[PDB]
């Protein structure tokens, strides 16, 4: 167990989906606070790029990393149970999606996607009303493998 | 700003299944029409294919893509949970053989699979019944993934 | 349904589980392609394996032997007391579109998963059902020809 | 469809967990002794191997089949749902793990993966009580693909 | 009567419920010291933020040195979310396919529980069996089978 990381020369990609900003927006905030106040990350050194939606982070993690070299990756996403199957299937192909990016790719991709049955679980877990912002781990996951790349 | 992205020079396939085709035309027609007026995709540039069913959606693809240079596609197909296990099976597949496709090729794959319980809520999601078409919103991820994929 | 494919060369693997189902299904497959898309009777292969199971091995080990156009797989999986049904479904069905998507040879899917064998046997066209291997056998056609 | 299967020359590799052992020894003898007795392979010509758990035999099979060369292979194991979601996941990703050995090899693997609800379905589908041998139909099974991938 | 005192272990290990974790860790090595006769200074240990990481970590540490086997130990507990059951999944699938493509075994150390209660009598606390002694055993008994 480490304690005290810092990643001054780490090179940091974020990708997110643009459904429901109110829980993205905080949670790619809370990434890029913790991993620059509290590992030193520069901010110059943190790319952030999104796509439409969910089902789009695998491809548009595998582009960005094809283009640039990044110690690390963190893919934001809220998917959020809706009236049909969609949420079910698209939720299970997005997490193999990103599963296998970083395994093919040898880069840390950290799972940033939230699969919540409401909008409350997901604003909770961005840290509104009471709860803890999951991006902070988020960043803080991303340092860590991204040191321990190197 | 979705909206200010234009792709005069993508070019898009859009495979659509034939299964439900009151709810298949006007996602293809959604797509396709949001594609051209609101990102001034050029209609000569988008090829639509079909194919029987979903399940040929992941190879329909693969072998179009493997034809002729795309900058996105989109994979358009409706199932509609059935009486029997066929729908969760083939979803589940169809789902993943899209990904798969789009990560073994670097070419977008845009998933315009819908996966209901009903014809009323697919007719619903091509904008039927009061209903927002979503093959819209494909139309503008595949120009917004097909631009991010050139440049 | 104008579609005729007198040069494709097609392949049906079925599996033997429930014959009673697979029979009907593989013959409206073939009477399909055959009367409605002129495909010949000498250039449609026929093979069988055990179970569902070996259908993408059998299926793989073919297509690497022949050339074909487009390959039918027939299986009918029938929900039973334990998990095996959903299991076997699953990765049979994956390993379809594995195999298609691996080798570029189109497969279709004739894999019935039903709860019972009622459901089965309506499906092959028995008791008021529409024979579901008459669609695989159009959807092989289109597809061989498709891959040109 | 096919007579009478005889595969005097097939050499068959066997590799089987050894969780819940009542059940998988009648598994793997079902199936040895249906194909020596009825399909003709001699008894020196099928290999045996264990592995502990059913994690273990999609690696178990793709290292052994690395190693010498047979004409198919049975994979055998019993997993018993249990009071967490062990089971659902390992059941998983272990008959996908099987499929893609064989896939990948293409060495016909044969399911020998019993995924029951308790210890008495894993029994009687080893032909205890009234029960068919399961092992039996795995073995004229792996003969017949053993055969045809000639 | 494995034994394996040549073989080289890698451990590598969640930090989410370390709780469980650490008896889990534990009992395994001390499983391939004492009943396997696997070296102390034979066994790597790392660990990664969450299970998520662990067929990655898995897999940057094969790349990097030579190891027999290779025990992947994290603890998921179904949560209020749908999260619990999309990643375990996924990282039971890594795992399974980090052991098929490299080739070295990789032995499932992933408690996937309902409850944190579940995951410490899994880890041998509260009269449990200390799962972890088992994923050591396997681990020996891969390693050695893959030579």
């Amino acid at each position: 167990n480490p304690s005290d990381l810092k990643g001054p020369e780490l090179r940091i990609l974020i990708v997110h989906a643009r459904g429901n900003l109110q829980a993205i927006e905080p949670l790619v905030k809370g990434a890029v606070e913790t991993m620059i106040e509290k590992h030193d990350v520069k901010l110059e050194n943190i790319d952030i790029e999104s796509v439409p939606g969910s089902w789009e982070l695998p491809q548009g993690i595998r582009a960005s990393i094809a283009r640039n070299t990044y110690d690390a990756v963190i893919g934001i996403g809220v998917l959020i149970k809706g009236s049909t199957m969609h949420f079910e299937y698209i939720s299970e192909a997005v997490v193999h999606g990103l599963m296998r990016v970083g395994l093919d790719s040898g880069v840390p991709v950290i799972l940033g996607l939230l699969t919540v049955l409401n909008e409350e679980q997901a604003l909770y877990r961005a840290g509104l009303n009471g709860g803890h912002n999951h991006g902070n781990d988020w960043g803080s996951a991303a340092v860590e493998m991204g040191l321990k790349a190197l």
